[PDB]
């Protein structure tokens, strides 16, 4: 709001913009984009206020250790407030303590519920049970039976009249949560004295016992006081259901209001889910309690449908699978719905209780066969009985809309925006500063990064460290705080202060430590060429290679050379080092699920050999040892994986014996285009092993004179890991544990460990040329093409080899392991001598562009120079219709191309 602020920073930014280099995420802006980086500039520091420093300072705020139970929760919570009732005003302190106290409400609102659940359990068995002349024993409460079934009756009846009246109350009551736990003691009380009476002599005193078993260990709760704590409001859960993506075509599961019905777009969807987190993973993390499993939070990342249903109805069928207590439960449970329709729940999830898996099926209308058949119109209706059709809403809605506006790319992140929408998410984890280190550093609340060439970690604070980073992290934010509001005269940030300069010297750190910068936050709907990505490689070439590599992912050109490649290479012994690689271990996961009825099929053939090898190990003579006398799950696992490698390195054809029925399926999956550029995927992964294996020298066949004869320069990177694009994917839980930990190596890290060394030669060449830059030259392709002639067997014709070429740099691209130019260069230096041999053209053209590109934007005028080039070669054999040609570049964002293939009915 203050004009101050503003001005200071208008400063910062154009102090910022003059000081750059080439390669910055700072840019010049439109006028109008000035203030929409501001708006998200303030808007990121009351986040970062509210979400962050709050969780800091309920690790400060614990200086003397109050009275701590796992039990009395609600009294340690209660006393953890009125430790800090003292405590003066502040946003971080007012967002603790408002967060404590919902908490507060909630666990006694569930305490409560609790108590009279167990009363009204005691009192239920008081009145079932014999008058103190006998005692409670089977036969009494047998003889009681055709009395006291009817007397629970009527109070069930009574009691559901009484609370279906109290739903008209506005909120949650005393009344309302009495009646309630009364209703669900009666109903269950009912339901075990009933049978007991259907117990046989061998089962009731089991019936017995579940009937004196009160659940007064407080253990777990009754599932339908779960259930009430899940309620948004009195007598009404909220439903949600989650989507794949936006499902405007049909393409994906999806709910979706239509003509004021709720309507599902499909028969059945196996991400509903039932009420919401209490609070983030960091406030969990913070009162140190269990996190829920993160196969709740996995499995999508785009919006999510949701309304207010009947409470009722979710207890009749839902509460059957919902519990979280290990209730046997299969894979599956069919439900009769009264008008005769099958409803099937799914076990989607084998530990989360509040996600499911739901399909209702039932006899198909008007066919000539009662086949029973899956029916989404059957489920819209019955939801919109016991639906609300008022706040129906989706979550997240118009953000999608307004930063993703759909599926937008087949490639890694640009921007945060897409950061936080990709797999990769999880939650917004903003970082500050640990500055009392000789040179400044970074923390999370729970501990300060450690940083390394090989790894990335975390040493959790020791309580000075937390008093520390508090003390200064808090007179920051108090500062800037004051600057917002009273301004200069209060913050006395004077234009000549030393103080002025420090505090816009941390800032400017500030908002560089996390991304906030206008390259971060700004995502424009048409980029133009002055924009930087959050790299600070220019915008519209990297959209436009990872257009490319798309457009030549997705062509089934190339395709009859690799698969040929891959037949070939399957046979070297080395082959089986890539299974052991941490970023394969990601892919082959998903030819796990593609080929599920192989997978379990092989599984099922493995687990046999756990007997041969408790076999052998009775078999060896007098046997000291188990010597194998167990199941080796890594064995069977790595056997499995191998098998899986194998069979999807050579083609289908490779199955044999009875698993040849199932051939068929599996040649009908293989050559979906998922099958193929997992093929090709794995394929590319594993090339890099075997051309090593070879360990063949060095020997580039072009000479070039401008970076270093007879030899590339290779590599060419400074290792300085991002510690926010670190956290802000998907780590392990590990790490908030407030414990020492070790960062997973994500296929990101190779996106995120390196940095441009500006010191050398090949640095400047490429800064001189202005492509983007990821990892340096390519030193990977150098090692592969300079045994391509032993790979193949032979020499490649030059149509084959830049068709190899050009499929390895779209991997090398998709992956974010390298640009464009970072290949085609060592390709250039690489290319067979040939009578069509074009890379000394291309070496000349990129001195040519480099004594210009000094002086000015090249525009993409390189990648045109380059595919001028390559694509007559390529298309040498084809008709005009057939060919490939990529998308072209421009001033506005990469278009479609206007030929061959991309057009052909697409």
């Amino acid at each position: 709001i203050s004009k101050d602020f503003t001005n200071l920073l208008n400063t910062l930014i154009d102090g910022q913009i003059g000081a750059a280099s080439r390669q910055t995420e700072w840019f010049n802006m439109s006028p109008d984009e000035r203030t929409d980086y501001i708006k998200q500039v303030d808007e990121r520091l009351q986040e970062m206020q509210q979400s962050t420093l709050s969780v800091l300072a309920a690790q400060h705020f614990q200086m003397q250790d109050n009275p701590v139970s796992v039990g009395d929760q609600l009294q340690t919570l209660q006393k953890r407030r009125q430790q800090m009732t003292d405590v003066p005003g502040t946003p971080a302190i007012n967002a603790y303590k408002q967060q404590l106290d919902r908490d507060i409400l909630l666990y006694r609102r569930q305490q409560t519920a609790m108590t009279h659940f167990d009363s009204t359990w005691r009192k239920v068995l008081v009145m079932l049970g014999p008058d103190d002349s006998k005692p409670l024993n089977a036969t009494t409460l047998r003889e009681n039976a055709v009395d006291k079934q009817a007397k629970l009756d009527t109070e069930i009846k009574r009691l559901e009249q009484q609370l279906t009246i109290q739903v008209a109350d506005s909120t949650f009551s005393q009344k309302y949560v009495t009646l309630f736990s009364e209703l669900q003691a009666y109903k269950d009380v009912n339901a075990r004295y009933n049978a007991l009476l259907k117990a046989s002599a061998t089962e009731e005193a089991a019936a017995l016992g579940a009937l004196t078993k009160v659940p007064q260990a407080s253990d777990d709760l009754p599932v339908n006081i779960s259930l009430l704590m899940m309620e948004e409001r009195p007598g009404y859960i909220r439903m949600n259901v989650a989507l794949v993506n936006a499902s405007t075509d049909g393409r994906f599961k999806d709910f979706f209001l239509e003509n004021g019905r709720l309507v599902v777009l499909t028969d059945g969807v196996l991400n509903f889910s039932f009420g919401t987190a209490a609070r983030s993973l960091a406030w969990q993390q913070q009162y140190r309690l269990k996190s829920e499993p993160p196969s709740f939070r996995s499995p999508t990342y785009t919006p999510i449908r949701s309304v207010l249903v009947k409470t009722e109805f979710v207890e009749k069928y839902f509460a059957n699978y919902l519990v979280s207590e290990s209730t046997l439960r299969g894979g599956f449970k069919a439900q009769l719905l009264g008008n005769g329709r099958k409803m099937l729940l799914t076990s989607v999830d084998r530990k989360v209780p509040n996600q499911i898996g739901i399909q209702v099926s039932g006899q198909a209308p008007n066919t000539t066969i009662t086949r029973e058949v899956p029916l989404a119109s059957a489920l819209s209706d019955l939801i919109n009985q016991n639906a609300d059709i008022a706040s129906f809403r989706t979550i997240g809605l118009e953000g999608f809309r307004q930063s993703s506006y759909h599926p937008d790319r087949d490639g890694l992140f640009v921007n945060i925006h897409e950061l936080e929408r990709s797999v990769g998410f999880a939650g917004r984890q903003y970082l500050l500063e640990m500055p009392q280190d000789n040179d400044y550093l970074s923390a999370t609340p729970f501990g300060v990064m450690s940083v390394d060439g090989d790894k990335v970690s975390s040493s959790h604070l020791s309580k000075a460290q937390t008093d520390t980073l508090y003390q200064y992290n808090a007179a920051f934010f108090e500062k800037l705080e004051q600057l917002r509001s009273g301004g200069m005269k209060a913050s006395r940030l004077f234009e000549g202060s030393i103080e002025r300069t420090a505090f816009v010297q941390q800032l400017v750190r500030l908002l560089e430590r996390n991304h906030i910068t206008p390259a971060g936050v700004l995502a424009p709907e048409y980029p133009r060429d002055n924009m930087r990505d959050i790299k600070g490689n220019n915008l519209n070439k990297v959209l436009w290679e990872q257009a490319f590599a798309a457009s030549v992912w997705r062509s089934r050109d190339n395709d009859p050379l690799l698969f040929r490649l891959a037949t070939r290479l399957v046979k070297n012994p080395a082959v089986v080092k890539v299974l052991q690689n941490g970023y394969v271990q990601s892919d082959i996961a998903q030819a796990r699920e593609l080929l599920a009825p192989l997978y379990e099929q092989w599984r099922t053939r493995a687990v046999e050999a756990e007997t041969q090898r408790v076999a052998s190990a009775n078999a060896a003579q007098h046997p000291s040892n188990p010597k194998v006398h167990v199941f080796d799950q890594a064995e069977v696992e790595r056997s499995l994986d191998d098998k899986l490698l194998i069979l999807l390195l050579t083609g289908p054809q490779s199955l044999e014996g009875t698993d040849v029925q199932l051939r068929p399926m599996v040649e009908a999956a293989l050559l979906s285009n998922e099958g193929r550029s997992l093929r090709k995927q794995i394929l590319f992964h594993a090339l890099r092993p075997v051309a090593d294996s070879f360990s063949k020298a060095a020997a580039p066949v072009n000479p070039h004179a401008e970076l270093g004869v007879g030899k590339i320069m290779i590599n060419n990177r400074l290792n300085q890991p991002d510690p926010y694009l670190i956290l802000n994917t998907s780590s392990e839980e590990q790490a908030y544990r407030d414990g020492s930990y070790l960062i997973k190596d994500d296929k990101y890290r190779s996106y995120n460990q390196f940095r441009p060394d500006f010191k050398n030669d090949a640095t400047r060449y490429m800064n001189d040329l202005d492509t983007p830059f990821v990892g340096g030259i390519s030193g990977t392709t150098q090692t592969v093409s300079n045994v391509l002639t032993e790979l193949f067997g032979g020499a490649l014709s030059v149509k084959q080899y830049w068709q190899f070429q050009m499929a390895n740099a779209a991997f090398m691209i998709r992956n974010g392991y390298h640009s464009f130019f970072e290949t085609f260069y060592v390709a250039a230096r690489y290319e067979p001598e040939g009578a069509d041999s074009i890379g000394k053209e291309m070496l000349q053209m990129f001195d040519k562009y480099r004594v210009e590109g000094s002086k000015k934007a090249l525009q993409g005028k390189l990648y045109d120079g380059v595919m001028a080039r390559v694509l007559p070669i390529i298309n040498q054999g084809l008709s005009a219709a057939d060919e490939f040609h990529p998308p072209r570049f421009t001033r506005i964002g990469p278009r479609p191309a206007l030929l061959g293939q991309a057009v052909k009915d697409l």
